[PDB]
RNA sequence: GUGCUCGCUUCGGCAGCACAUAUACUAAAAUUGGAACGAUACAGAGAAGAUUAGCAUGGCCCCUGCGCAAGGAUGACA
């Protein structure tokens, strides 16, 4: 991700790059937010 | 069918008369065909650059060598 931060790339892509430290927070997180008492509803396994 | 004709005619009947005027996808039944993104089976990173290593070229500035052209200043008695 550092890397990538200067490389030409189209505001497609980077806006697509900007995503990853939301992804890793939600992922830290994750016991929390994917719980079942927060986001009352059905739940869905992933299926592997 | 109902009721009526001063009709034939008998109450057993007959001829005529008024009213009745055109429903229905019509259908109970006939048959043989083509068929999932529903399951199981498989795969499943279900969103990234689709790369980084050398050398040479190209630009700028010196230094050195060779060539071409045009030149500058200087040196040498018997």
């Amino acid at each position: 991700e550092e890397s990538m931060k200067w490389k030409k790339l189209t505001n497609a892509q980077r806006s697509g790059l900007n995503q990853i430290p939301n992804r890793r927070f939600t992922l830290w997180w994750s016991p929390t937010i994917n719980r079942a008492n927060v986001y009352v509803g059905f739940q869905v396994q992933l299926d592997l």
